[PDB]
């Protein structure tokens, strides 16, 4: 419960970061942990698969013809690359809406290279550039589909947000009062719930993919979760973008898991049943959720990759694709190596 | 002690950050604390007044004619504004050296607005653009002055770095073995020592300023320390830059204190004797040092400003110049305030 990632300069402690993590089976049962695995935690973008489920379950959304890449964008914190903006526009045309209907705002790109090119051309980002633009088009779609009208689709009193709030609690297996709600950077309601339940959501996504693959009679909701998993794993460049952790992670694993960033350094992974998960002592899929207490994103990616290695998820060759995140470079302005990152935590079973 | 600064979204905890702080008198005696006031801490740029002392105490350096603004740049983590680069080049001319003699490297500017101009211009920062460039020119100056040789002025075996190492330990009142050393981003040795001793350095700076102002006989060391304080207080724009915390802080206080940032969220302040310092229980100058365990810079400035309020240093009107740092904006992409910062820590005496 005193679990840290620690950075050093020449062996001298620089910063230390408290780690919380939960590893759960398909029913949410805790298998491993770091820190406080039930920490009440703001899920932010890590909750988007649950918001995508509310959208996909809305009567009439099926008629718009969203494809797997559209759903991946719904699930995205994308880098605002030109292909992300283009897909946002295509999805707006599917529901006969326009950029002015979006109630999210522009922000500097989550990708440094994209942001640099915007600065170079004095580009001012707008609503269609939001990292959450696919989720917002999906919410516009649901509001239009049930004839609720698009103005106010983002407000808590709107039936689309009523559907979101109910769906999040159901996937977490919590009562409505056990989920807290604030306002997100994209101006939508955003939930907070115990960290282990974020893992439970992703364990259910991977379990639904396994059940779909195995030809099981799934409920419609399990079918839709299977679809969300498949969409994310098939189009991981839409979920984030070039150079991004989530994209590189999901590409490396080639369908064996999905992974998603949450704001202020949280992360969730849904792992399909495998030799690794069976070795970990469960007979189904697995869920992983992580939170760095102070919010440092660089440390998040380092810790998640170390956790994948300790859990034996993937092969050493597969995870070596993430080496630049696992041990972030610590070189000074003259090319001299001056420091490092250590993982003194111990996963408890 | 469980001393934190905490951010929230709608009252839901987002991130928390552990706080360490030391408030010391002129002899180093601990008056108040947060967290662990003796935490072994890399001083990084907060050590620069001690490095400047070692420069100014190198025999012959007086002959180059560095003025107070030059000395303020030796003490700086500047924003690489054009005036900082220009002064660096002027200082190299004073010592008949060239940019190729520097052993620090360029880096993206510490100022977002400067770095935005650089991006629009495709400007590549070079050695004279380093936030440490003034310190490096001073070290070259001292190497030249004693006849050592400029090659290797930055290496631990060089007499300039031997002088730095001895000077840091003396100011801290530590044996050599109680100061650890690593290599800095600017490619110089950088010390680590207990956090309270950083406060001690700055108490001694402010105490020397008081002794000079009162006309007391001073040792060559105290006279040099008083000069460093005066240079920083008179030229705070050289120590950091427009819009930077250290510059706004020192301008607001108009000579009553000096302050300096260290990388990975450390800060140090030397306070001249005043009603505030007497009210705090000491009869001379005071030093303050702070470290955010996880290295978040926004949180550091919020904590330092909150600490000055709690210590009664300044007036509500002097401190209000720092209001944007004290309570950082938490506004989303649509202009809605979504949260805030809180200070659940308790000063202890
Ligand atoms: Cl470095
Ligand atoms: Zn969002
Ligand atoms: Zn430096």
């Amino acid at each position: 419960s005193e679990d840290f990632v620690v950075t050093d300069r020449g062996g001298i402690v620089e910063n230390s970061h408290r780690v919380h993590a939960a590893v759960v089976d398909a029913k949410g049962r805790l298998l491993y942990a770091l820190g406080n695995p039930t920490r009440m935690t703001l899920a932010a973008s890590a909750a988007k698969p649950a918001q995508a489920l509310a959208i996909l379950e809305t009567e009439g959304v099926a008629g718009y013809g969203f494809d797997d890449a559209d759903i991946a964008l719904m699930c995205a914190s994308h880098s605002s690359e030109d292909r992300h903006i283009a897909r946002t526009r295509a999805m707006l045309s599917k529901i006969k809406a326009e950029e002015a209907d979006l109630r999210c705002g522009g922000h500097p790109s989550l990708s440094e290279m994209v942001n640099r090119s915007w600065i170079k051309q004095d580009f001012i980002p707008t609503a269609v550039c939001s990292n959450c633009s696919g989720k917002h088009v999906g919410m516009l779609a649901g509001a239009r589909a049930i004839g609720a009208g698009t103005d106010g689709y983002h407000l808590p009193d709107h039936p689309m947000q009523g559907r979101v709030k109910r769906t999040v609690a159901e996937l977490c297996d919590l009562d409505a009062g056990d989920v807290e709600w604030g306002t997100d950077g994209c101006n939508l309601p955003t939930p907070a719930f115990p960290l282990d339940r974020l893992g439970r959501i992703y364990a259910k996504l991977a379990s639904a993919a396994d059940g779909s693959d195995a030809g099981e009679g799934q409920s419609t909701r399990c079918a839709a979760l299977a679809h969300i998993f498949r969409a994310m794993a098939r189009h991981p460049e839409m979920v984030a973008g070039e150079g991004r952790y989530c994209t590189m992670l999901m590409r490396a694993f080639d369908g064996a898991l999905v992974g998603k960033l949450g704001a202020d350094a949280s992360y969730a992974i849904g792992v399909r049943a495998s030799d690794a998960t069976r070795q970990l002592g469960t007979d189904g899929a697995l869920g992983i959720s992580v939170k760095i207490e102070d919010g440092n994103l660089e440390m998040l990616y380092a810790v998640v990759t170390e956790l994948l290695e300790r859990l034996g998820i993937g092969s050493p060759d597969v995870r070596s694709q993430l080496a630049s995140f696992h041990h972030p470079q610590r070189v000074n302005t003259m090319g001299v190596t001056t420091g490092g990152v250590s993982f003194p935590f111990k996963l408890r079973g």
